[PDB]
DNA sequence: AAACATGTTT
DNA sequence: AAACATGTTT
DNA sequence: AAACATGTTT
DNA sequence: AAACATGTTT
């Protein structure tokens, strides 16, 4: 089925967020807060932290997960093109399938599945509880495929689903903002809020 | 190295093209001098050609594409990656989703990839003008933009269009430049232009 | 003090790599020379004629080429190993110049006797088809880092090792992390 | 921290003079001044009518820039473990400004709103003079790793009384250097 | 001062 | 890339 | 950053 | 056509 994009706090009240990112000349990323909208140049890291208020189950997972924003595209999958999926460059820490978009980095436990029955894939991370004496638990993600690819989004407006799953795969929580990994998420960031 | 020397052959083998208008957005256009087509991705694309005397039997036409700089006339001319799988332009499976020339309307042509060297090229049986006419178009079509990632990257890039025999020898050879891109108009005028 | 005269080893373990505007960096073949912005990712193919033992492991360590700081260790600057950038992916200590990504059982060691940081990395076979067994690695200080290296000569040390510990094969080559790769190459080149 | 000048009651105004590789230099209008890292740099003080008892001279630093002015100004990591500049440890290895030559100089730092900053007890003016010399110390190049990154930034030396209210307030641009003779003619230039 | 080494900005 | 900012060398 | 090359959208 | 989206150059 089409996967759910409804915001869902849950009983832990699942709850994401950024941070300061100044236009800093050429920050590698940088996250709008309305727009729930962030941007963040090719394979660059991106962090994304994880609030919560009261403590998960055992397999406390995080699950993030891509796809479109427009509705005729809901329908098909996302996965990196056929080019960056091959050019080897990114594909040398084959500890990622080279076809999925998102991956975590600084992370061992963390692992890739494709759904073997709707094709989609998927990144899973056990949940950490915060640094002590913070609250947030930070996870790093890495996207792999500009979302203006020849032959793979073609500047189709793809979001993603950070989603807070038990050890049995049953939801506890949902968020979800979309994403636009480009070249120079500064302008496309200030040249974006303009055009409004 | 394949030859890119004009050769006008013993048939007097020669090529060319006609009105292409800038038509607001004509699929494709072509420069007197400069031997430069430009032309939309997909669409197709004309091609006369003329001769004096008749060819032998086997008479056919093998079209090859291959690099105008030097250090890239070692590597061969492929579709990108992407293009080659897209499914898209991979119906009329007929064709090798490798190859980026194509000619259509003709059963035919047959698409042939070098062994040894790995060029790619196709075959087209010569058949004689049209009763009334001296000129033999043919219908091309290019699947890969003359810019496309990890496939030409810009890269100048010419067409040989040559008559070859039944065993393969030439028997005439003619060249020009292409640019197969999305709008052949602008990139033309705004071609030209810079000079 | 650490080696560095080349050495084969018996399964003949070498190491190899393969201007794009601002290529994130760049080797030259003779100088045994490498070039590469900070924090970027940088490969490094690894040949083997005869399979390795069990433990086989892959040190990279890094140590001055100049011979008065042979005997200074390499670290990170103290700015680099606090400004929190970098030290997220806190699988890292703080401290060691070089770090490998992309492999969770790579483990940093520093040796408790000499101070000596370094990095291990478990041997795995080439790519069936393949012969090399390339290696991600990240440079976190500029090669002039104020208090950390101030543009002296430095060089790395791969080395094939063995669950013991003992040698099975060393190459070695001199590293530059800086900024423009390029120009500090087509730059460097030049003067001679 | 307020950065409108202020000539307050006493009429209280800072100055410069004579700066013609000068350790140091100032611009007249530019109200910029730059100087090597931890060298001397002196800075009179004027006034019309004697200030209070607490009479004391704050000197704070802080950005120019907008985006930072939120921002505290510390001494980069590595000058404050460097060691060097850290023997005569009456002074706490992080603060930018050091004033020497005066035993009764507190450094204090807010605890609130964290920002650093130098006090100094106001002396009446060189009998037959009627400046205050005040010997000041920076000590990170406004241009350091993980401190200040060229950050345009200024300094506010103040007058404040006992209790802590202000008594007047002045202001200019500093810009620690290298060498602030090329810095200076070169800047000047560029317009 | 003038030139040169190098990270950052345009 | 090219120009420029800035602290060392020379 | 600012300009430029080029496919896509309006 | 004209304006605009986007990743390279400069
Ligand atoms: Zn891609
Ligand atoms: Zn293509
Ligand atoms: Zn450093
Ligand atoms: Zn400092």
């Amino acid at each position: 089925a089409s996967p759910s994009n409804t915001d869902y706090p849950g009983p832990h009240s699942f709850d994401v967020s950024f941070q300061q990112s100044s236009t800093a000349k050429s920050a590698t990323w940088t996250y709008s807060t309305e727009l729930k909208k962030l941007y963040c140049q090719i394979a660059k890291t991106c962090p994304i932290q994880i609030k919560v208020m009261t403590p998960p189950p055992q397999g406390a997972v995080i699950r993030a997960m891509p796809v479109y924003k427009k509705a005729e595209h809901v329908t098909e999958v996302v996965k990196r093109c056929p080019n960056h999926e091959l050019s080897r460059e990114f594909n040398e820490g084959q500890i990622a399938p080279p076809s999925h978009l998102i991956r975590v980095e600084g992370n061992s436990h963390a692992q890739y599945v494709e759904d073997p029955i709707t094709g989609r894939q998927s990144v899973l991370v056990p949940y950490e509880p915060p640094q002590v004496g913070t609250e947030f638990t930070t996870v790093l993600y890495n996207f792999m495929c500009n979302s203006s690819c020849v032959g793979g989004m073609n500047r189709r407006p793809i979001l993603i689903i950070v989603t807070l799953e038990t050890r049995d795969g049953q939801v506890l929580g949902r968020r979800c903002f979309e994403a636009r990994i480009c070249a120079c998420p500064g302008r496309d960031r200030k040249a974006d809020e303009d055009s409004i």
